């Protein structure tokens, strides 16, 4: 699997995707979570 697999948006909130060997890899801030930076750790009521 040798190429691109984030031409589609796969991280999110100003999540910096980077195209790698085999995936892709995805740097964002310690105030963010989620599979792919698509949930704020903002800790509130959930
Ligand atoms: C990519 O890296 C992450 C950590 C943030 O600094 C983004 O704003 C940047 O584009």
């Amino acid at each position: 699997s040798d190429g691109d697999q984030c031409a589609s948006s796969p991280c999110q909130n100003g999540g910096s995707c980077k195209d790698q060997l085999q995936s892709y890899i995805c740097f964002c801030l310690p105030a963010f979570e989620g599979r792919n930076c698509e949930t704020h750790k903002d800790d509130g009521s959930a």
